[PDB]
């Protein structure tokens, strides 16, 4: 059946608020259920959603977009509830904003007046930059020119909703009910039971229904246990779909019966990396006994020859190999905080730009290849160089060797402790135990989460250095850097670092030199080679200065499947562009063969790079 979608869901959706919510759980979901102005194409493109046209004025401040007129809410029973107003994404944002959403930094900097909204004693909503000129017109008026506004739009924080309803169901809207929300996408929520089933039926009355091939989606709940049975759901025709998991106990027969089927996704939006914690004050969690072992590290990770041969000799594809398989360990491999192919620079690929302004940093560094699904980094005789140079100097600064460092892991995740476990063997086997030892905090989720993602304040990171991750949400460079900048990046508290408490430490790291290279990036808004090349001068900084260790992407994971490959659609940030998007995505009769799969890719290869340059000339035929 090429028209129903069989598969599981396996983590705990919590709400369908898609205006206050952004986690990937519910944003899966909801995707399918809620059009916002633009989606995605299969190849990367923003194209119409409920908006069929939009204009930008010639100062990059204005973007104005024309909802078509056949764009309708629905309740979940497929019944026509009222056409979709302009004023429906002024409500939308005003809810977000009151009831401060959790994507609201996506907007908050960015639509005129939204800013001083939030903090006047009644500031009045209609100076804000989002109006509805009528029915089928909504306006937005930014405080800065963002060339990657339209990009925006694909993230549910800027979808519309009826005040009526929202009025009408108060505290009740956006919970797990299907009839919680109203529909405007490709789909109904036919069922959501907590920890069973998810069912998605084809909305017939739908503005698009007619490019809408699968009519129904079903999920069941997959608790994590017993993986060796959902291949066994694939061969007798019950799943569309099966992942292939190392943590499994009949791989042998999987694998082999299926070696010319076994396909890996795309390396998807999430960008792993460790980082350094360089100002640490908390040790509630260390295996150091002394103030001076703790001084010592603290010097140590402040010194960049320490930092760099950390880096050189930590082993990504080790560390991959524990949480996925070892033969795919590098295919989630990640060298950059943007992803290398994420832009293209003229004729080069954001990667390659990247590293030719990185050689310029030192020796080490000449003939670096930042590509995906290798390992840029991993390198004995240079990490065991450079740690000989760091050993000279701190030892002239009074350190005593070997330094130790805190890593903090939840011991309830198994790739987390036997992945953490690699790099601790990895990095003394290069550098040397009686040079450098790993302690390993194991810690409950909870106490994890409370000395890391969840800690308070920068002061209360418990940890020399970290494993995390971070998620683009629009489509530019600085969607990955500015979190990191010194004057108010949201991610400057993973390294222990308060942007006015530590301006004097900010500055001697020099990460006053990074931002300063962000604001003279973000200046080229009418040149979009040069605004690239010049946000790869912030990364080869961050990549030099080793405060940053990139490590891998999400997805790259293996499976078998019988959906067709390169329909669905497709883009690198927002909602609408992954593997949870049914509206374009097409099914097959037999299950997709690796030589498929691979002149499927060259194709769209092809085709995307193609399409990519038609779509942006095709932009600046939007320029109003
Ligand atoms: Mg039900």
């Amino acid at each position: 059946d090429t028209k129903t979608y069989s598969s599981t869901f396996s983590g705990n959706p919590t709400t369908f608020n898609y205006l206050l919510d952004y986690y990937a759980d519910n944003t899966a979901i909801i995707t399918n259920l809620v059009d916002g102005l633009l989606e995605n194409d299969n190849h990367g493109n923003l194209v119409p959603s409920l908006a069929e046209d939009w204009s930008v004025s010639s100062d990059g401040l204005t973007y104005t977009y024309k909802l078509r007129k056949d764009a309708k809410w629905f309740t979940a029973d497929g019944e026509e509830y009222s056409p979709v107003k302009a004023q429906d994404f002024v409500t939308g944002i005003k809810y977000a904003v009151d009831n401060k959403s959790q994507a609201i930094d996506l907007i908050q900097n960015s639509i005129k007046g939204l800013n001083d909204y939030i903090t006047g004693a009644d500031s009045d909503f209609s100076k804000v930059g989002v109006k509805a000129i009528d029915d089928q017109t909504v306006e937005y008026t930014l405080a800065r020119p963002e060339p990657y506004w339209n990009s925006k739009t694909t993230n549910s924080i800027l979808f519309p909703v009826n005040e009526e309803f929202l009025n009408s169901k108060g505290k009740d809207f956006g919970t797990l009910s299907p009839d919680s929300i109203l529909y405007s996408g490709p789909y109904l929520l036919k069922d959501f039971t907590s920890k069973s089933s998810i069912e998605y039926v084809k909305n017939p009355h739908y503005y698009d229904h007619d490019k809408v091939s699968i009519e129904h989606v079903k999920l069941a709940y997959f608790d994590g246990s017993d993986q060796e049975l959902t291949i066994r759901n694939f061969e007798s025709g019950a799943y569309s779909i099966a992942g292939v998991y190392p943590n499994s106990s009949n791989f042998a027969k999987t694998k082999e019966k299926y070696k010319d089927n076994i396909v890996y996704s795309l390396q998807d939006k999430t960008s792993w990396y460790f980082n350094f914690n360089v100002n640490r004050k908390a040790y509630n969690h260390t295996s150091k006994t002394t103030d001076e072992q703790k001084k010592s590290t603290e010097t140590a990770v402040l010194n960049k020859n320490f930092r760099q041969a950390v880096n050189f000799a930590l082993d990504r594809t080790a560390y991959s190999a524990q949480s996925n398989g070892e033969e795919a360990a590098s295919k989630t491999l990640l060298n950059t905080l943007v992803p290398p192919t994420f832009v293209q620079v003229g004729d080069k690929t954001f990667g390659e730009v990247v590293a030719s302004k990185l050689v310029n940093y030192g020796t080490e560094w000449s003939g670096i290849n930042l590509a995906d699904a290798q390992d840029a980094y991993f390198n004995k005789e240079k990490a065991q160089a450079k740690f000989a140079e760091a050993k000279k100097e701190l030892t002239s600064q009074g350190v005593t060797f070997p330094i130790h460092l805190d890593v903090a892991v939840d011991q309830t995740s198994k790739n987390a402790v036997t992945g953490m476990n690699s790099v601790k063997q990895t990095l003394e086997s290069v550098l040397g135990s009686d040079n450098i030892v790993i302690d390993v905090q194991q810690l409950s989720t909870d106490d994890f989460n409370n000395v890391a993602f969840l800690a308070p304040t920068a002061a209360d990171r418990d940890y020399d250095f970290n494993f995390d991750g971070w998620v683009g949400d629009y489509q530019d460079p600085s969607t990955y850097l500015n979190p990191f900048n010194a004057e108010d990046g949201f991610y400057l508290k993973i390294f222990g670092l308060d942007a006015k408490e530590d301006k004097e430490k900010i500055t001697s790291l020099g990460l006053d030199t990074y931002t300063k290279m962000l604001k003279d990036a973000d200046r080229e808004n009418k040149d979009v080679a040069k605004r690239y090349e010049k946000y790869a001068e912030a990364q080869a900084w961050m990549i030099d200065n080793s405060l940053i260790m990139s490590a891998m992407s999400s997805g790259g994971t293996a499976s078998v499947t019988k959906v067709t490959p390169f329909t669905r659609g497709y883009s690198l940030v927002g909602i609408k562009g992954d593997g949870n998007n049914y509206k374009y995505m097409k099914l097959q009769k037999d299950t997709v063969t690796t030589k498929q799969f691979e002149e499927a890719k060259s194709k769209w290869e092809q085709e995307s790079k193609k399409a990519i340059e038609k779509a942006q000339k095709e932009a600046e035929k939007h320029v109003k």
